[PDB]
């Protein structure tokens, strides 16, 4: 369960799973 806004944004209240690699 990834947060779509997170697939650009990997923030401490997103998964690390859901990290992409364009803006963390």
């Amino acid at each position: 369960p990834c947060p779509p806004v997170c697939v650009a944004q990997c923030v401490p209240t997103c998964p690390q799973y859901c990290c992409p690699a364009k803006r963390k």
